DNA sequence: TAAATTCAGATTAGGAAT
DNA sequence: ATTCCTAATCTGAATTTA
C-alpha cells in the first residue's frame, strides 16, 4: 500500500531539506515521450496503486503545493523526467497568509492561529455561513477575546471552508482573482472567454498550482533549446501552458484536448494575449480523438516531446459525497484514456 | 435559461490512549 | 489489533435569481 509520504515535499521543495537529486526508473517507463500525470493524493485505497500499475510501475511523487504558495495542495505526480537541478519561476508567490493577503491584519483576530490555507477547491463558501460566524461573534464584541467554544467553531469553519477575513466578524470565502493569483496564474486569466463567476470558482479549483508544476518541468529548459511539441489532455485553463510559458520554453506545437468551450475559449486568449509564435490545435472529447488522429498529428509535426495531463478528480476527491467511487467513475476513468493516448505516442517515440 | 445560491457526509490517515 | 479523537478534502445537485 501506498504510504503518503510527511512531509510531503515529493523529491525535494524549494527553502527545504530533503532534495534527493537523483532518481531510477524502471526501463519500461523511459521517454521520448516525457509525460507528466497529475491527480490528487487523497484518494480512495488503491487508487494510485492502479494509477501507478498503468504507468509504468512510477512510483508517484506526492507534493503538497504549500510549500510553493500559500494555499496546500495535495498530488501526485507520476512522470519520467529528471529531477536534478530543477528550478522555480521567479518570483514566487507570497508564502504566509500577512503577505498574500496585507488587507487582512485589519481584522484577523489573534486566536486564528493560521499562517496557510487548505486546498483550494470548486465549491466556494456560501454567504449564509458568513452570516453564522458573523452572528456568533456578535454577543462578545465588547469583551477582548469569545469564549472558546465560540472560537473553535469559527475556527474549524474557517478551515472547512478557505476563510479569510475581510470585515468586522466577517469571513468570507476566497475571490477568483485570489485564486488565480495563489495558483499561479496571470492576473484576469480566465476573466474574459464567455467565463462567468460561477464557472472560474469551478475551472480554477479544478487547476494546476503552476509553481509546482514549472519547479517539475523546469528540467526540460536545457534539454529542448528550440522547443517542444506538447500533448496536452485535460488541458483546462492551460496549467501546463502557463507553466511552459514562465519557463520560457518555446512551445512549438501544443495539441489541447479540453471538453469545456469556455476553458477552451480561456486558452486560446492566452495563446494570443501571448503573442505565442507557435501553433495550437484544439480538441475538445478524448473519447472521439481516435489513435490514428494521433499518428496523423504525429507524422505532420514530428512527435511529441511532452505528453503532459490530469485526469478527472471527480470520483476521487473527498468533498464528493454522491460518486467517490474511485478510478472506475464517469470521469476519473478517463484516466485509461490518458494511458490510450500515450500508448500511441511511445508507439512511434520509442517503438515496440 | 445562464448564472448564482445553498447545503448535502464519508473516506482516508495519523496520533494516542487503551 | 481496537477505540477515539483531530484533521484535510481538484464535489453534486436541487433550487432559486435574475
Ligand atoms: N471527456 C473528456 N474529454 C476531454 N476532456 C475532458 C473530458 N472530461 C473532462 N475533461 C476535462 O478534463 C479536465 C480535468 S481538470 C484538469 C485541468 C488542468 N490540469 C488545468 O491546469 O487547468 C477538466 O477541465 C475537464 O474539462
Amino acid at each position: 500500500p501506498i504510504r503518503l509520504p510527511n512531509p510531503m515535499i515529493g523529491f525535494g521543495v524549494p527553502n527545504e531539506p530533503g532534495l534527493i537529486t537523483h532518481r531510477s526508473l524502471p526501463e519500461l517507463a523511459r521517454g521520448p515521450p516525457f509525460f507528466y500525470y497529475e491527480n490528487v493524493a487523497l484518494t480512495p485505497k488503491g487508487v494510485w496503486e492502479t494509477i501507478s500499475r498503468h504507468l509504468f510501475e512510477i512510483p508517484p511523487e506526492f507534493v503538497d503545493s504549500k510549500y510553493f504558495c500559500v494555499a496546500a495542495r495535495k498530488r501526485g505526480y507520476i512522470h519520467n523526467l529528471p529531477i536534478n537541478n530543477r528550478f522555480q519561476i521567479q518570483p514566487p508567490p507570497k508564502y504566509t497568509i500577512h503577505d498574500a493577503f496585507p488587507l487582512s491584519k485589519r481584522w484577523w483576530p489573534e486566536w486564528d492561529k493560521r499562517t496557510k490555507l487548505n486546498c483550494i477547491l470548486t465549491c466556494t463558501g456560501s454567504a449564509q455561513l458568513t452570516n453564522r460566524i458573523r452572528v456568533a461573534l456578535e454577543p462578545y464584541n465588547e469583551e477582548p477575546e469569545p469564549p472558546k467554544h465560540v472560537q473553535r467553531y469559527v475556527i474549524d469553519q474557517c478551515k472547512k471552508w478557505n476563510l479569510v477575513w475581510v470585515g468586522k466578524n466577517k469571513a468570507a470565502p476566497l475571490e477568483p482573482d485570489e485564486m488565480e493569483s495563489i495558483l499561479g496564474f496571470p492576473k484576469n486569466h480566465t476573466r474574459g472567454g464567455g467565463m462567468s463567476r460561477t464557472e472560474r470558482f469551478k475551472s480554477l479549483g479544478n487547476s494546476f498550482q503552476v509553481d509546482t508544476v514549472a519547479y517539475h518541468l523546469s528540467v526540460l529548459k536545457p534539454i529542448f533549446p528550440h522547443g517542444i511539441n506538447v500533448l496536452s489532455l485535460f488541458t483546462g485553463i492551460g496549467g501546463g501552458e502557463v507553466a511552459l510559458h514562465r519557463l520560457q520554453i518555446k512551445m512549438k506545437l501544443v495539441v489541447s484536448v479540453e471538453i469545456s468551450k469556455v476553458n477552451r475559449n480561456i486558452l486560446k486568449d492566452f495563446w494570443e494575449q501571448t503573442n505565442q509564435t507557435g501553433e495550437l490545435i484544439e480538441f475538445s472529447d478524448i473519447q472521439h480523438l481516435t489513435n490514428d488522429t494521433i499518428e496523423g498529428l504525429m507524422e505532420k509535426y514530428g512527435g511529441f516531446d511532452l505528453v503532459i495531463g490530469g485526469s478527472p478528480c471527480n470520483n476521487l476527491a473527498g468533498g464528493n459525497r454522491v460518486s467517490r467511487v474511485g478510478l472506475e467513475g464517469d470521469q476519473s476513468s478517463l484516466f485509461f484514456e490518458y494511458c490510450r493516448i500515450l500508448e500511441v505516442v511511445r508507439a512511434r517515440m520509442r517503438g515496440s
